[PDB]
């Protein structure tokens, strides 16, 4: 209870205090990063109904939705990848673990045809892309103004010294969007054709893949990595950096990525009254989702080994996956246990009995067509609809149309019964069908949907 | 692919659909519970700067600067899962009973005296007329308390019969009575836990910053080792043996079956208030009651985990402090046997951290345990990096809350600028996070705190 005398000091202007706080966070990124960044990720993903729907309806950097009512819990994977990059430019135990991880990823998930190309051809964004990026935002005229203003020479890579920031942020935002598009394209090239990602895939196109490969009685395996804080794991971060490098993210690109994203850290104050959801925000969130998907595949590669390679159909996006035709064994369980302790668990599901789960939905067999499909989880949706929300007529209509789309799937005459069975099987709850009927009531009109929020 | 034809299907009255959703969640509690409940817990706790500040400044159910934390709350529904364990209780799950019974043995042997269990077993918790009247008198004055007592036919010097507010469903005309009753349960649970815990084991259910600093000062010296068990990654709320451990210790403290029935009945009704949502969380007394009970069980399981991992080293520690998921244990250093006990039991979901006063600062409730370089006396100082992170939250205008937040920041900056604190705090922040000298941030936050006009620069516009 003996405190020394307190003598506070301060700056002569609050704007000095703002700049000092922003500058401090800028200078100390990536070592630390504000949790407001991932809170903003969660808020955006929750508002657009999750990862796949966010990627599929991307307004700034594109390429019925797959919608999930599961709350987002994003961690700053990209921050820790950049921490690994700084540490690389002793812990050879980490290096040997990450190297083995990359070996498993290549051996069991990838072809080997493209690594030489990507090594000699790092990712570089061109004038034509960033112009077409601005053209789709504001029209052909504003893009030619954009190319003239930055002195962009046609058919040339955008010079990196044209816009580095270690205010031309429109150019930097356009460049980062080109990086994400090329990363998705290059990852799609290396992955074996039975291994699918969902960076831009509608519910109908994914359902075509499910319908083709998933039959009644088929086992489906899931690796649950929700409890594994891979974003704060040293070997995972180095694995992510290593595979990004293999895909063409060289040191100039890494420097550009760290420079651009240190600038987000500097937009801490003033806060405003709501998350601004910038286009730069979305680029960082997209890159985080990309690395998470890769690490998801890496974990499945190391745990399943050849059983992943020979799977007839395996799908990955964010932290979620399903792997057809694989049943856990004890060699598999020991590998997963000795490597990641109980941070990652293996789930054995079966089409028609113990339903597989994927992106907040059930993999169900339609009882009329005998065709498998993904159906959104109605219990999660009901939970999500309880969120108190300020009045917003345009967003209310968006949410109502999303509910309408979901209820149309629930009331397919081959789905309603097996969906209620799956919900009771997964959660041990009573028959969900009265809630299905209630939610469809809300969905059919703007007036009925208003009952969810209530008066005032 | 191929979809069967969709024949969508609805009700006519939207109010009927509301009732169906509410009744469904009511009927299927505790089996499932909406995450809106724990999102509301987090929102309330973040608003009032965390667990200790929330209990220390409890508006409805309480017993100077507060122990405030800028660490975001991530609450789980521990009380839900205790009630599931109660349902499961009323042989294939024998290992669960074996594990939870061993947990309670460890809790009793290494954290408790043995004096009170017989009394609590024959005297279950029952709340009396005098408490609920005094509860209402504190809230609305002695006139309203007498009105309250007369309305419910409360007989003085007598326990409140549970048939006055629960028929098992809560009489809605007697909801104020039920909330007053649950506040009495929390106060008695805190009293009885304090009775059984060894005197060197402290909880912070009602402790000011000054009072806790007095305990830190007496016991924590320069160079003293301080152990922490990190259970933040341990999802003890959906662990079967943890939930059953919490149930049995509640029972050992006097929560018998009628009391459990009341608790499940009252909080199942909360599940039936899912819709309509309104525009913001309403908070309110029944929400706070369930949150306090969750914090209580979490604190107990926190002590349980330390008991089983540390064994006699918890018992002989000169000072161990617990609240929520956080703890510090004076004078203990991890060893191989301890790490193996922890890993074998909870498989690297609980981490043991070795701290040292003055070199690697112990961390507790979003603050550092530091030795004042001038008084040579140890104390807790709030983490300035966490506070900086928290101030970045975009917030709608609220003149009253803005002044509350500015005044709390003023108190925090006062500790940071004690002439014996600033230096070792900068070193501690750099040691913990590997960041540059935090002192410019200390000055910037003090700038915001000095006036309402300066504080407006955080939100801007
Ligand atoms: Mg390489
Ligand atoms: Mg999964
Ligand atoms: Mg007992
Ligand atoms: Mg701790």
């Amino acid at each position: 209870p003996l405190y020394s005398s307190s003598v506070p000091a301060n700056y002569s202007d609050p704007q000095f205090a703002v700049a000092v706080c922003n500058n401090y966070l800028h200078e100390n990124y990536p070592t630390v990063a504000s949790y407001q960044i991932t809170d903003e990720y969660d808020a955006y993903l929750d508002m657009v109904d999750g990862t796949v729907a966010c990627l599929d309806t991307a307004t700034f950097c594109p390429a019925p939705n797959i919608r999930s009512a599961v709350p987002s819990a994003m961690q700053n994977t990209l921050q820790n990848v950049l921490i690994a990059a700084t540490k690389r430019n002793r812990e050879l135990p980490t290096l040997d673990s990450a190297t083995f991880n990359v070996e498993c990823f290549r051996k069991y998930a990838c072809n080997d045809e493209y690594w030489e190309e990507f090594a000699r051809k790092p990712i570089r964004i061109t004038t034509e892309f960033v112009t077409a990026y601005v053209a789709r935002l504001k029209g052909p005229k504003a893009a030619a103004l954009f190319a003239k203003t930055y002195n962009l020479v046609p058919l040339q890579e955008v010079p990196m010294d044209r816009f580095v920031m270690d205010a031309a942020e429109p150019l930097a935002t356009a460049y980062l969007c080109g990086i994400h598009r090329e990363l998705v394209r290059r990852l799609t090239a290396v992955l074996l054709p039975n291994i699918h990602t969902l960076f831009d895939m509608s519910a109908e196109d994914f359902d075509a893949i499910i319908a083709e490969h998933f039959k009644q009685g088929d086992p489906v395996l899931e690796t649950d990595i929700a409890s594994f804080d891979k974003s704060q794991d040293d070997a995972m971060a180095l694995t992510g950096l290593m595979i990004l490098e293999d895909l063409g993210v060289d040191q100039p690109l890494l420097d550009l990525i760290e420079c651009a994203f240190g600038e987000i850290s500097s937009t801490h104050l003033p806060t405003g009254t709501r998350f601004k959801f910038g286009a730069m925000m979305k680029s960082g969130m997209f890159l985080t989702l990309f690395v998470n998907t890769v690490l998801n595949v890496v974990i499945a590669s190391r745990v399943l080994e050849e059983r992943l390679k020979t799977s007839r159909c395996a799908a990955f996006i964010g932290d979620d996956n399903i792997i057809h035709g694989v049943v856990s064994d004890k060699e598999m369980a020991e590998r997963c246990a000795t490597w990641l302790n109980m941070e990652v668990k293996i789930i054995d599901a079966v089409i028609g009995e113990r339903p597989p789960y994927f992106c907040g939905g059930f993999i169900l067999q339609d009882s009329v067509t005998s065709t498998a499909c993904r159906v959104a989880d109605p219990l999660k949706r009901l939970f999500k609809l309880g969120k108190p929300l300020p009045a917003d007529d345009e967003q209310d209509e968006d949410r109502r149309r999303a509910l309408l789309d979901e209820t149309k799937a629930w009331f397919r005459v081959g789905i309603t019964g097996t969906l209620a069975v799956a919900v009771t099987t997964r959660y041990e709850v009573d028959n969900i069908t009265p809630v299905l009927l209630a939610l469809r009531t809300f969905a059919q009109s703007k007036r009925a949907f208003q009952a969810i929020r209530g008066e005032i």
